[PDB]
């Protein structure tokens, strides 16, 4: 159904049982390397500090960060690769205790260690090249 | 005036002599590493070979390349940074003899000596975290 604008923001809180689900399309075939970016910011504003940065360079790589006080830290490198060249994806975002989980197509891909707390994150960005049908937020 | 849609697909043609000029803005801040990518393609289809691959990490570095019969060849790197945070741009790409030429805001930013004729060229392709005002093929 409709479009989401991209870059899409949405005001956001999250705790232990909260996810994030996200329906959308890579914009361009794998080949063109098209990317998609999910960041946890601690404010409303884009150059905000980022809990939580997930950038999959589609049919290559996911890096995974944190940007603390305007500075990057240990980037968190992944060759795993569940998205499919030309496919509609459901990505979700569970926050667990200790760590975000990262379920595509309901696979579990990739985690990260929580390095500041999720109650600091206050917003949520999708962007880069794709199409954003479904953004959630919810909770068990 | 009026944005173009983003990805930004044009059939063209090149000559020593023609001028690809593109006005726009980056869609975020470089703290976020927004791109800005230009393709030349021998086809219209976007999985075709690449004569000329420029993509801007800004704030950050710029990468060309040639993709051909689906490969992508040696990269050349310029950590040469002349756009703005924050800023419209104008980026101007010279069919020289020899090589393209790349000016931004009227400054000689990136050279790529020719490794296919530009003959070769069919399509351009602007695309990833911009807005776009202007896009025009033109010759002297
Ligand atoms: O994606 C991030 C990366 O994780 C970090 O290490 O460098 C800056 C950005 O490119
Ligand atoms: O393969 C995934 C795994 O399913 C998850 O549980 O941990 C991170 C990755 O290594
Ligand atoms: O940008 C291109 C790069 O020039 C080439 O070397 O690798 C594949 C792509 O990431
Ligand atoms: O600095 C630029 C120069 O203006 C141009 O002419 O060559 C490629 C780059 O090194």
């Amino acid at each position: 159904m409709s479009l989401l604008p991209v870059p899409y923001t949405e005001a956001a809180s999250l705790s232990t049982g909260s996810t994030v689900t996200i329906k959308g399309r890579p914009l361009v075939c794998f080949l063109n390397e098209p990317y998609l970016q999910v960041d946890f910011h601690t404010e409303m504003k884009e150059e905000s500090d980022i809990v939580f940065h997930f950038q999959v360079c589609f049919g290559r790589r996911v890096v995974m960060n944190s940007r603390e006080y305007g500075a990057w830290k240990q980037q968190v490198e992944s060759k795993n690769m569940p998205f499919q060249d030309g496919q509609e994806f459901e990505l979700s975002i569970s926050v667990l205790p200790d760590k975000y989980q990262v379920m595509v197509n309901g696979q579990s891909s990739y985690t990260f260690d929580h390095r500041i707390k999720p109650e600091a994150v206050k917003m949520v960005q999708v962007w880069r090249d794709i199409s954003l049908t479904k953004f959630n937020v919810s909770y068990l």
